């Protein structure tokens, strides 16, 4: 086969850096992209192992069907850097690929397409289509309780669950846990994932803000995600997951409720002086009155004092600062609603209004 | 003495990180800003030993005369993360000093002020004022130049040169060499000195880009720029830093000219298949015509063939891609003009519509 195209510079440079995702090597092909030009359609494929990443381009110019690898990096840095509204005429020439635009010539290494790696076929059990937001709001919510390394590695991960009408998402690190659910407008059967840390950062890479849907496709062990000309597939993480229904404090009789912004400014200021490993704040909760104190190793010390809305009976809890700051962020919202037990017990945060996210901190000891 | 003062967020928070600017510590103290209060006036001061950045803040409401130091970036954090529009109640309390808006309350620790170091006091011996952006101007089109951790030390700073009615900057690394000169409005005394590396970053940092004007003083060995209510002053370096008049080619009769947008493409192009240690990059120069050739280990390889303006002898010269992109990116002009000796010989390198700049880059042998 002697592959060969003709396309226009527009239509290549969004498809290169999208399958270029799962890269940054080993085994040397995994630094590449599999070209592939086969019946009107040029197939760009980058992978990992673990996930892989196809775009599929229209070829409405004369072509001739063929295969090759070709470094990633380089292919796109030479489209992109090439001027606007350029035609890039590509050509496999012998074990080079040429890539040749105006009076622009490039000679790259190739590596068989042959070595190129393929996730192994396997069949659907549940499909939906969703919009690009509802995805993003979904991941958004939750993606920062996901564990960094942890021994438990389905806790690296995050959980897609499908029940009745709804995908719900759930990420913790046995610390903090998030779960956000949406509505999808669809009957589900309830199937409960794994998806991989690297999995979610490609699914959030390819939602371009758009109108476009997102058509998921979900078998035993594996993901796939379709946005587009986009087919993105990463295998699934093995593990039994944290039953977020558990996690969820029984009775937080104790409800306080105040404004986000001037909640997360108060703890973003007493973090400054709180111990830089530990990131320890104490809580003093009292009618209609938070104290937010930090203090270090240096015996420097901040005190914040607000007005909030609660009515209950005093107490003194600890948290880390940071959990609690990466829920406020998370939130983006008006009003926040805190649901506490005790000094012992974890706390459930929430958006006062809207019970879509639920996010539980379990406190430190003082 | 009991240091105290009021003063409003709003005009402490610009001058606390215009002084955090040298920082960046060895001896303790060196994180910390020196606060002064004395009649009327805050200053605030920064320092790395080298150089100092001194702001003064005048003091509108009711204080108290004495001085401290705390450390710059907890104290720049508290101040920048308070609302809009509080006002700010500092008071050292024994060995703490306290920062107090609103209901949060900050205790800090302190180091005496009689530990934070003073740079000696030194006489001005060439004094001028000029526009910000002719400061910028000179500093941008030069410092890239500038060697990194050279044996040589002087060619790690800038040299800062009055002559007749201009004020002139030279850097180079001993490869390449930036020179550009700007008429200042004033007669002056011909004066060269050496400005260190952060020195240099910390003038092009006090730089607002307002109408505020700088005004520069010059003494044997330091300079001190003022503008606005900052007052920034460093130690000069020692060296004989050399005489761009004897680096610029002799007769550099071949001209050639070109778009710089399409001249810098080219080359940035090329350098992706340059080797990525020496990133040379083989220029042919004929009859209205460059081509550009660029290879690696991997034998991968660019051209590039440009229409240029140029008349002249047929000849070769290789070239650290870089180097001349450095140039590029710095002239951000229409049109450039290269002159060019012999394949051996430095080019010269300008704008072709302004000889305010020149650029000398030796080439690399083929």
């Amino acid at each position: 086969s002697h592959m060969k195209f003709t396309v226009e510079r527009e239509h290549l440079l969004k498809p290169l850096q999208q399958v270029s995702g799962p890269l940054g090597p080993t085994l040397p092909i995994l630094g590449n992209l599999l070209l592939q030009v086969a019946d009107g359609t040029l197939s760009l494929t980058g992978t990992d192992l673990e996930m892989e990443m196809v775009a599929r381009v229209a070829l409405v110019q004369p072509h001739e069907p063929g295969a090759t690898t070709v470094p990633a990096r380089k292919f796109f840095d030479i489209c992109r850097g090439l001027p606007e509204g350029a035609e890039i005429a590509v050509q496999l020439e012998g074990e080079r690929m040429l890539v040749r635009s105006g009076r622009s010539r490039f000679s790259l290494s190739t590596l068989p397409a042959a070595d190129f790696p393929n996730l192994d076929d396997w069949q659907s059990e549940v499909e939906f289509t969703l919009p690009q937001a509802t995805m993003k709001r979904l991941i958004e919510a939750t993606q920062f309780s996901m564990a960094h390394q942890d021994v438990r590695y389905y806790l690296n991960g995050m959980l897609f669950e499908t029940e009745g009408e709804e995908l719900r998402t759930v990420a913790t690190d046995g610390h903090r846990l998030a779960v956000c659910s949406m509505p999808i407008g669809q009957s589900l059967p309830s199937h409960s994932v794994i998806v991989p840390r690297k999995g979610v950062i490609e699914l959030m890479r390819m939602l371009d803000g758009g109108d476009n849907p997102l058509r998921v496709q979900i078998g035993s062990n594996n993901i796939r995600a379709h946005v587009g000309d986009f087919i993105f597939t990463s295998k699934l993480v093995d593990g039994r997951f944290p039953d977020y229904r558990r996690v969820l404090p029984k009775n937080p009789d104790k409800h306080l409720e105040a404004g986000c912004d001037l909640l997360k400014q108060a703890f973003a200021r007493a973090a400054i002086l709180s111990n830089e490993k530990f990131r320890g704040v104490r809580l003093y909760v009292s009618e209609n009155q938070l104290k937010i104190t930090a203090n270090n190793p240096e015996q420097e010390e901040a005190e914040e004092i607000l007005d909030v809305t609660y009515s209950g009976a005093e107490m003194e809890i600890g948290f880390n600062v940071s959990y609690v700051l990466d829920v406020l962020n998370a939130l983006k919202c008006e009003n926040v609603r805190m649901m506490l037990t005790d000094s012992v017990s974890s706390v459930q945060i929430e958006d006062a209004a809207s019970q879509s996210a639920a996010y539980v901190v379990m406190p430190m000891r003082l």
